[PDB]
This record gives C-alpha cells, sequence and structure tokens, in this order.
C-alpha cells in the first residue's frame, strides 16, 4: 500500500492527478517512477529534466554509466536504473519522437514496458516534446497497461481536458 492521495479513478487499474511527478514521487517514494526518456538517456527537459534535477544529477551520472556499458536504449524500449531519493527504482522508457519522424505506432510498445512493474508513478509519454497527441497517449496508457498506474500531469489545462475526454 502506497500513500497516493486524490487520484481521479480513469479504469480499474489506472488513475490520474494534476500534479508534478517530482512532487508526487518525493511525497510517496514510489516503488517505481517513469521517467519518458530518449535512447541516449540525456535528461534534458520536461520529466527526465525535473526528475533528473531533483536528484541533483545523480540520475544523469548513473545514465551515463549505463550508455557506456549497453548503449543506447531502443525506441519503445526501457532499462531500470535506480529511483535515487524520489522512487526505489526509475524505469526509464523511450516513447517515440513523432516530431522526428518516429513511428506512433511504438508508443503502444513503450507502455507495454509498465506491464513488467505491478505498481508505477508515470507520465504520458511522447506527450511532450516528442509531439504526440496527449489524449492518444492517455488512451494507449489506457488500452495498454495492465497494471496499477498513477499518472501524474503537470498542466493543468491539458489535466482538465483529459479527465472529459472518452477514453
Ligand atoms: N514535472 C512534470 N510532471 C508531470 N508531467 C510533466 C512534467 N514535465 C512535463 N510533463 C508532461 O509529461 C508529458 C511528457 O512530456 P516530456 O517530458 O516532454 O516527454 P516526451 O516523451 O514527450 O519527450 C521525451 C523527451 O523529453 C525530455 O526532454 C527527455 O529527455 C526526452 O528527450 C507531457 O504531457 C508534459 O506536459
Amino acid at each position: 500500500v502506497n500513500s497516493f492521495s486524490g487520484y481521479l479513478k480513469l479504469t480499474d487499474n489506472v488513475y490520474i492527478k494534476n500534479a508534478d511527478i517530482v512532487e508526487e514521487a518525493k511525497k510517496v517514494k514510489p516503488t517505481v517512477v517513469v521517467n519518458a526518456a530518449n535512447v541516449y538517456l540525456k535528461h534534458g527537459g520536461g520529466v527526465a529534466g525535473a526528475l533528473n534535477k531533483a536528484t541533483n544529477n545523480a540520475m544523469q551520472v548513473e545514465s551515463d554509466d549505463y550508455i557506456a556499458t549497453n548503449g543506447p536504449l531502443k525506441v519503445g524500449g526501457s532499462c531500470v536504473l535506480s529511483g535515487h531519493n524520489l522512487a526505489k527504482h526509475c524505469l526509464h522508457v523511450v516513447g517515440p519522437n513523432v516530431n522526428k519522424g518516429e513511428d506512433i505506432q511504438l508508443l503502444k510498445s513503450a507502455y507495454e514496458n509498465f506491464n513488467q512493474h505491478e505498481v508505477l508513478l508515470a507520465p504520458l509519454l511522447s506527450a511532450g516534446i516528442f509531439g504526440a497527441d496527449p489524449i492518444h497517449s492517455l488512451r494507449v496508457c489506457v488500452d495498454t497497461v495492465r497494471t496499477n498506474v498513477y499518472l501524474a500531469v503537470f498542466d493543468k489545462n491539458l489535466y482538465d481536458k483529459l479527465v472529459s475526454s472518452f477514453l
């Protein structure tokens, strides 16, 4: 049992809140926080940059070692690294960068990684700088993830739209 509070129920297993994922992670200290990564684990902005800053760059230092050993992730792929001061683990997941021509269908493959974890605190993959339609990312999440996922949506206007859209 985790201390997640104030979430709206979307489905049996998907919950959503208008919150900063960093603040949710700090408060709840979940087993798994999801990062919306790129294949290089170069955590520059959005969720990744905010998570990394909250770790005082430890996430990036760890990621640099991961890449030196293993090379880049696949689009749609993932790796499990430490959650540092935020969570036990961070699941770094790469959605497609639709703005750079990557196939939106890979967003389903990206969300499938969530099924390897019983409970996750997560963002909407690809819905920010990667350019996927946010409601589409939410619908793929709902239709793909079967484990318990707590979605933190930073943007108030976006949240208000998402929660009054069909799934
Ligand atoms: N602190 C936050 N808390 C919750 N949601 C957030 C936060 N910040 C942004 N969002 C929302 O989270 C959603 C995802 O936005 P993005 O983080 O851009 O992820 P992507 O998968 O599209 O792009 C990946 C790149 O982003 C990084 O630069 C990486 O290093 C990658 O290169 C949007 O709805 C945001 O409003």
